């Protein structure tokens, strides 16, 4: 996401915050109108349903910003890049041939499942590198 | 990915470093034979590309590491779901419900792009935790 989009999601949690019992007896009156069998789950003080729902999405939108800052290394990386002169069709070449490069040096011992894992971990990185790109 | 992946990733990664000499001759022959018009890119210094593809692997393989490491909150989270009583199976409905919810609390000025994006984040943090439900 975009700082600008996390901003967004950011202001209308607060936005909510504001109105937190309200929220929270609307939560749980829908969840348990439309699935009644997981009432016995939620074993909360019958007090804090605001509470216990705004701790919820608190959670959410936290867990949204240390998520985004642990993909600035990434996108950190991507500008770089970007000043390099790489641009994001450059990409696929250079994963297949480090996926080469790697099943020739190891060997007799490269398995499918390594190149799986490989590849899924170039293609997710060059992805958030890629997302960089377009943003120049 | 498990830990277990990701030790086969850095295993498999201390094998290349042993010769790492080797591989970086045998990728940029590779890249530059394949794609010569990204040639003009790289600095020329035959000597340096082991040190110069060992950067790109080591790079990959930590932010790996940090990225694994930054999940391990919403996989602590789900673990305790799971002491809980919750099922992956519950996650779509709860999702649905806490944005039907924000909707209605919002009133007017809801968006489409509101409602999608916090579609988006809890899909790909109830991912997460479901992925640790199947464990
Ligand atoms: C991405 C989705 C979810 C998030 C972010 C979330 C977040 C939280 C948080 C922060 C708590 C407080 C306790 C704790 O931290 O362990 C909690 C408790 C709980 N959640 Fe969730 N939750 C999610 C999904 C679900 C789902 C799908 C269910 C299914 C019914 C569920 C049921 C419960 C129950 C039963 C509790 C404990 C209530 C009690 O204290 O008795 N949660 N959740
Ligand atoms: C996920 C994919 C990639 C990763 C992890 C990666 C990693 C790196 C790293 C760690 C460096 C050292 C300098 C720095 O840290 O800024 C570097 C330099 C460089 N990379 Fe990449 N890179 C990737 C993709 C690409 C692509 C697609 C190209 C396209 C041609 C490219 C071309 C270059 C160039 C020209 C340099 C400057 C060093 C030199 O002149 O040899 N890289 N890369």
């Amino acid at each position: 996401m975009t700082r600008e989009e996390i901003k967004m999601i950011q202001k209308s949690w607060l936005r909510v915050i504001d109105k937190m019992d309200e929220a929270g007896l609307l939560f749980y009156r829908r969840l348990f109108d439309v699935e009644p069998k997981v009432r016995p789950l939620f074993k909360i003080d019958i007090e804090k349903q605001g509470r216990k729902l705004m701790d919820v999405l608190n959670w959410i939108v936290l867990n949204l910003q240390d998520i985004d800052a642990a993909l600035d290394a990434a996108r950190e990386l991507a500008r770089r890049h970007v000043k390099y002169g790489v641009k994001a069709e450059h990409y696929p070449v250079v994963g297949h041939t480090l996926i080469w490069t790697l099943r020739k040096m190891i060997g007799s011992e490269w398995t499918k499942q390594l190149e799986q894992l490989w590849t899924q971990a170039y293609e997710a990185l060059a992805q958030v590198m890629i997302e960089e790109h377009h943003h120049h």
